[PDB]
């Protein structure tokens, strides 16, 4: 059971002494941020644990994350770690491999140029307003809100739209098919009871793959292939050139294999996966931030209608003008990095700046722990904008802030998911005010739980200003 | 169950059908060979089975097969098949993959230039001798004799002998320890319930593993461990430089990472389980066959009286001059390959000669059906060693006729067990004739099971040339 138990203490690393078959994981009852917190302030700059069998080596230092991230990332350092019985999902570019991997990040690369971005930025757009007249009967019955569905409800729409040009009022249709589905594409939480039963049962992963048992729920999968498969072949016979699923299907016709059909379907539900709940939970929490630091609310709101007089629509040069906003954005996701962990397995043998790593070591970068160090971090604890002020931006480390990860195979999709948040933001506070309530949880816990998710839904008030 | 059973309808290749789960594998109940032979004549020059689940490409060209063994071995066909749960002998460089394998042919072909294995003529040549002593007593009261222990007692005597220096009489001390252990390094039979169950649950390997379950004993396998442990730190304190063992410590003492303490354990145990009943094995099958065509014994009887007048003893020299002899065993190697198939992994998409091969197939080749091949051989079923007389050696293509596989990754052992085997087969010629009883054999059999041997053991009268 303690099979490799025993790889620190030879490479003088230090780290939590392992119990036999589980390795560390019982320190994981506070969660991963709390463990990687500690794990900092006792061990320091380099430390080892056991997630089970498997060796991680946490690394803090900003130069040899570079060397992980961007450096050797092709040769040594280009996947992130199994997590479970995947299915035809292993062609998904987050989970695909080496050089599959390398081939799905060029053929789908074009696909998120900021010249793509720019001509979805109207559809978005369209649903900043669906999002107010929602929200605008929310507020004129003065109940408080229950940000996670409204804001729900709104990356949903985004989503439906921006990859298959389904364009559904998903509040106002819980019912229609296709907010049905995506509604249970969930985030996966690695400390619930299955994903940590596998990683002390990894070498159950092959059984149940051979059951076809997947943690992407073999019937919403089913939906969206046969609905792909439903709307290409009747998409052909238009306006086009609008959504995802269109700009997949066009490099299906061009020195890289074209995607498969199967291929591309991964990759649309991929996108969906990524986008849905992130996307509304960080939008969670910045109104969480705006209202307990309503001068912030209010400079914003102020930068909003100096870009944007009269309620003006937001537009995609607009969007990149707003200072502030940018500013509020990055200071949310520096206390809420969505991810926590930055992973990579090592595929080889390797010194890096000084460091013999073996051949299997996953190779862990721990977000959320340097995005509240105070080594770097002045009052990390508090939500302070101004750190991302253009005076003093210059003076944090790209690879101690992270939100995105670093290198070839950082987020995709980020200049999307910043825009998309940032166009729901600037319609909200053009129209509304958010003020806390009674049943707002000040200050906020995180979940003990596998995702950074906040203990209690956030709920606030919500007053017009018209 | 049958979610890769269509891979070989989609690439056009010609194949029998799979039963789900299963495969093929119930057509191996007439072995692999009568299997191969049968897919041959239908099929043609490629075709495809499945091992369950896994799908293998069988190819016949003999250009194709320049490009898996040689040509793009480093690139794509670097490693066999898994087999089993190996534990700590992963390390081995048979069963090791990819630049561990690299590093360890590096580190140990010096072992076997002809230069060491010149030194080590006069040790194996000693127990020449002592086979003639355990045989002339089985001969002076004419017994009928089962080559295969008067043959396996030879092999053992010189494994034991030229790997760690203990020089026994295996024959007449049954109860050493040393013969006691090695004795039980038998081939893997891949078609006994064991591996077979292995084949339709592939799944249940790292199961095993994590039992600390293998298939290399897991007590002789520790008694090698610490009589190595034991030898050295002995040997620590003379001749040495006679061994296997005492080369391979030596090379831990020298731009690739030394052999470890375990390494080198685990390639002391992969020679003596790749020689031991292997040498065996084709000796039996010599004499069989020298004992069925008593013309051809007697010629190499006077080709050996011709370089050895006065029952001289063999020597390096005078073993590379007897070309009957090497025409002898080349033959006995052409009906008796005791590899059967030949098979790489296929790592990458690959195309090969005019054929898309993808990921993840195992490419086979199927040496027991070319060497037996009517297009290439003329009286295939005959032993006739002519084939390879100095006339027309030249007209077999190394592609079809290979006994100890070809390119990087051939048999390192080759040479060793050519003069391994010679050695023997002289100073036993030198002494004795071999007839049959009516108990042989005639004509003989091969098993159905996985290992090429006889259905029933090799036995013949011997007579004294004195
Ligand atoms: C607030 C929003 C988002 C955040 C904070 C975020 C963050 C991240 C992070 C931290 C990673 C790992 C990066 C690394 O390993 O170096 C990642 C990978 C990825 N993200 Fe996001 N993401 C967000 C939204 C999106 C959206 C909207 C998409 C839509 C397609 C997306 C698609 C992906 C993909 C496909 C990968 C894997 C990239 C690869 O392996 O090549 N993400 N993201
Ligand atoms: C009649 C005697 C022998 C025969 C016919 C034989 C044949 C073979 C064959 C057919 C292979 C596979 C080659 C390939 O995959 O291309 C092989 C590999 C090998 N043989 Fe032998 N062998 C014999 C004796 C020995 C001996 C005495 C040793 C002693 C060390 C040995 C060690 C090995 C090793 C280590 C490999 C794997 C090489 C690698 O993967 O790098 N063999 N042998
Ligand atoms: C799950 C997925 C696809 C992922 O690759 C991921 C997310 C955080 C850290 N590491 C990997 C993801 C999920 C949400 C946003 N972006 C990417
Ligand atoms: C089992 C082993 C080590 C092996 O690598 C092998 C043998 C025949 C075909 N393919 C591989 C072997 C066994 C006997 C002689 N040589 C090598």
């Amino acid at each position: 059971g303690t099979h490799s138990h025993g790889l620190f203490k030879k490479l003088g690393i230090p780290g939590p002494t392992p119990l036999p078959f589980l390795g560390n994981i019982l320190s994981y009852h506070k969660g991963f941020c709390m463990f990687d917190m500690e794990c900092h302030k006792k061990y320091g700059k380099v430390w080892g644990f056991y997630d089970g069998q498997q060796p991680v080596l946490a690394i803090t230092d900003p130069d040899m994350i570079k060397t992980v991230l961007v450096k050797e990332c092709y040769s040594v350092f280009t996947n992130r770690r199994p997590f479970g019985p995947v299915g035809f999902m292993k062609s998904a570019i987050s989970i695909a491999e080496d050089e599959e991997w390398k081939r799905l990040r060029s053929l789908l690369s074009p696909t998120f140029t900021s010249g793509k971005l720019k001509e979805m930025v109207p559809i978005i757009a369209q649903y900043g307003d669906v999002l107010v007249r929602n929200l605008r009967r929310e507020a004129e019955t003065g109940k408080p809100v229950t940000l996670k569905d409204v804001f729900g409800a709104y990356s949903m729409d985004v989503i439906t739209s921006t990859s298959f040009g389904v364009n559904i009022d998903s509040l106002n249709n819980p019912q229609d098919p296709f907010v049905e589905n995506t509604k249970k594409l969930l985030r996966f939480d690695f400390l619930d009871p299955f994903f940590l039963s596998i990683t002390v049962f990894p070498f159950l992963i092959p059984i149940l793959e051979v059951l076809n048992i997947c943690v992407f729920p073999r019937e919403v999968t089913n939906f969206l292939r046969k609905s792909v498969k439903r709307m290409k072949e009747s998409r052909l016979e238009q306006k086009h050139r609008v959504d995802f699923l269109q700009l997949m299907i066009d490099s299906q016709n061009s020195s890289h294999k074209a995607l498969s059909d199967l291929e591309l379907v991964a990759q649309s539900i991929i996108f969906i996966f990524a986008g849905y709940e992130t996307t509304s939970s960080v939008l969670s929490f910045i109104m969480y931030e705006l209202a307990t630091h309503p001068d912030v609310q209010q400079k914003l709101q102020e930068e909003i209608d100096a870009v944007l007089p009269n309620k003006a629509p937001p537009t995609y040069d607009t969007v990149l003008q707003m200072e502030y906003l940018d500013m509020v954005v990055n200071e949310t996701l520096r206390l809420f990095p969505i991810a926590m962990r930055l992973e990579r397995v090592c595929k080889k043998d390797v010194e890096i700046n000084g460091m013999f790593i073996p051949k299997g070591v996953v190779v862990m970068i721990p977000s959320y722990a340097l995005h509240r160090d105070p080594k770097y971090w002045t009052e990390p604890e508090k939500f302070l904008p101004e750190r991302f002020s253009k005076k003093n931006k210059d003076n944090i480390d790209p690879y101690i802030y992270t939100p995105f990860g670093s290198g070839p195979r950082n987020c995709i999709g980020m200049r999307f998911a910043l825009m998309n948040m940032k166009l729901a933001l600037i319609r909200v506070l053009q129209n509304f005010s958010f003020k806390p309530c009674k049943e707002t949880q000040i200050p906020l816990k995180l979940s003990l739980g596998g995702l950074l998710q906040p203990e209690k839904p956030v709920v606030l008030k919500v007053e017009s200003r018209d």
